[PDB]
DNA sequence: ATTATGACGCT
DNA sequence: AGCGTCATA
C-alpha cells in the first residue's frame, strides 16, 4: 500500500492531427473542405492508393489502403487530392513542411517528442506545476475545458453527445480536490487545460484541427487520444484504468498490435488488457522476456515509465520506392536511373536539413527487395556518406548492391528488384 | 499491386 | 552491423 507506486508522477499528452494529409489538402483547396475526400498516391493502378480519409468519407466506409476506384464504389462523390510526384516518385514534402508548422507551435508549450509525421508527445509535468501556482487554489471552470471528455464519466445515479460530455465533465470537476497541489487528478486536469490552449493555438495558427489524450504516461495518452476523435481531447485518469481496461482488446495498446500481442492472447488465453493483472511479474517475464514481462505487468495496471524524449526532428532521412508486379527493375540502367532519382530527392532533403537544423548525416543505408521475397526488405547494406552529392550517393549505392545481381549478364538484373531504399543516418552537429 | 516512410529491439 | 517488429500518413 504505502510503498506501491502508481505511476502518477507525470502529466503526459499526445496530440494527433485529425485526418492530417486531408486537412493539409483542404487548407490549400477550399473546395475540398467539409466534403467526403481522401488523399491518394499514384492514379494509374485502380485510381491510386488512399493514404488519408476525411471523417465525412469514413461515414461511407472509405478507409486507408483502399484503391480509389474501390472507394468510389462506396462513395461516388468522394473527392480526391493526389500526392505530388517528383522524379518519378511520390514526394511527401508538403506534409513534412505542414508537420513542422505544428511541431513548432507545440514546442512553445513544452518539450516534445516527435512520434510521427502528425503527432507528438508532450511532458506537461513542469508546465502544470507552474499553472497550479498561478491558479492559487482557484477552482477549474468547465469553460476552460470546452472540448474535453473525461473517460468513464458520467456514471451512476440527456441523449445528446455534447450533453453527455458536459455531464461527465461536471461530475469530474465537482469531485476535484483543488486544494492539493500534488493530487494526480488535479494535475491531469490542469494538463487538459493547457492542451486545450495548445490545440486552440494549433488551429488558430495553421487551420488544422487535432485530437489529444492526457494521462500519466505515453501509452495511456495515445490510447486516450483516440477515444473521441475528431477535434476533441480525452483525459484518462489513473482511476479510470480498471474499467477502461476490462473490455479493452490487447491489440489496441501501443506495441501490442502485432505478433507480441497475438502471443499474449494465445499463450495466456485472454482477450482484454485488464485480464493481465492476474499473472505475476515472473509469469509474464517467463513468456515474453524480462523487459516485456515487466512492462506488461505495470502497463495492465496503468503504469509505464517511458520518457517523452526531447526530440523534435526525425533521426533519419529516407527515400523509398516500390516497383510492383511487372514494373520490377530488370536492367542495370533501370536500377541506376532509379537510384539516381532517389539520390536526387535525398540530396535535396539532406541539403535543406543541413541548413535548417545544423547537422550532417554520415552513413548511407541502401536497401532492396527481390521479387519473391515476402519480407519488406531483402537486403540492407551501409556505406560512408561523406558528401551531399546525388551522383556519388547513387554510384555508392550501386556498388554495395551490385553483387546481388545473380544474372550472368551484367546488362540484366535478376531477380528483378521490387524495391529501392536510400536512407541517410548517423547525424553529427555541423 | 497499398506505398512511403521512421523509431527501436535483437543478436 | 544487418535483420525484424511495430508504427503512422
Ligand atoms: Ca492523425
Ligand atoms: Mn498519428
Ligand atoms: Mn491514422
Amino acid at each position: 500500500g504505502p510503498h506501491m507506486a502508481t505511476g502518477q508522477d507525470r502529466v503526459v499528452a499526445l496530440v494527433d492531427m485529425d485526418c492530417f494529409f486531408v486537412q493539409v489538402e483542404q487548407r490549400q483547396n477550399p473546395h475540398l473542405r467539409n466534403k467526403p475526400c481522401a488523399v491518394v498516391q499514384y492514379k494509374s493502378w485502380k485510381g491510386g492508393g488512399i493514404i488519408a480519409v476525411s471523417y465525412e468519407a469514413r461515414a461511407f466506409g472509405v478507409t486507408r489502403s483502399m484503391w480509389a476506384d474501390d472507394a468510389k464504389k462506396l462513395c461516388p462523390d468522394l473527392l480526391l487530392a493526389q500526392v505530388r510526384e517528383s522524379r518519378g516518385k511520390a514526394n511527401l514534402t508538403k506534409y513534412r513542411e505542414a508537420s513542422v508548422e505544428v511541431m513548432e507551435i507545440m514546442s512553445r508549450f513544452a518539450v516534445i517528442e516527435r512520434a510521427s509525421i502528425d503527432e507528438a508527445y508532450v511532458d506537461l509535468t513542469s508546465a502544470v506545476q507552474e499553472r497550479l501556482q498561478k491558479l492559487q487554489g482557484q477552482p477549474i471552470s468547465a469553460d476552460l475545458l470546452p472540448s474535453t471528455y473525461i473517460e468513464g464519466l458520467p456514471q451512476g445515479p440527456t441523449v445528446q453527445k455534447e450533453g453527455m460530455r458536459k455531464q461527465g465533465l461536471f461530475q469530474w470537476l465537482d469531485s476535484l480536490q483543488i486544494d492539493n497541489l500534488t493530487s494526480p487528478d488535479l494535475q491531469l486536469t490542469v494538463g487538459a487545460v493547457i492542451v486545450e490552449e495548445m490545440r486552440a493555438a494549433i488551429e488558430r495558427e495553421t487551420g488544422f484541427q487535432c485530437s489529444a489524450g492526457i494521462s500519466h504516461n505515453k501509452v495511456l495518452a495515445k490510447l486516450a487520444c483516440g477515444l473521441n476523435k475528431p477535434n476533441r481531447q480525452t483525459l484518462v485518469s489513473h482511476g479510470s484504468v480498471p474499467q477502461l481496461f476490462s473490455q479493452m482488446p490487447i491489440r489496441k495498446i501501443r506495441s501490442l498490435g502485432g505478433k507480441l500481442g497475438a502471443s499474449v492472447i494465445e499463450i495466456l488465453g485472454i482477450e482484454y488488457m485488464g485480464e493481465l493483472t492476474q499473472f505475476t511479474e515472473s509469469q509474464l517475464q517467463s513468456h515474453f522476456g524480462e523487459k516485456n514481462g515487466s512492462w506488461l505487468y505495470a502497463m495492465c495496471r496503468g503504469i509505464e515509465h517511458d520518457p517523452v524524449k526531447p526530440r523534435q526532428l526525425p533521426k533519419t532521412i529516407g527515400c523509398s520506392k516500390n516497383f510492383p508486379g511487372k514494373t520490377a527493375l530488370a536492367t542495370r540502367e533501370q536500377v541506376q536511373w532509379w537510384l539516381l532519382q532517389l539520390a536526387q530527392e535525398l540530396e535535396e532533403r539532406l541539403t535543406k536539413d543541413r541548413n535548417d537544423n545544423d547537422r550532417v548525416a554520415t552513413q548511407l543505408v541502401v536497401s532492396i527487395r527481390v521479387q519473391g521475397d515476402k519480407r519488406l526488405s531483402s537486403l540492407r547494406r551501409c556505406c560512408a556518406l561523406t558528401r551531399y552529392d546525388a551522383h556519388k550517393m547513387s554510384h555508392d549505392a550501386f556498388t554495395v548492391i551490385k553483387n546481388c545481381n545473380t544474372s550472368g549478364i551484367q546488362t540484366e538484373w535478376s531477380p528483378p528488384l521490387t524495391m529501392l531504399f536510400l536512407c541517410a543516418t548517423k547525424f553529427s552537429a555541423s
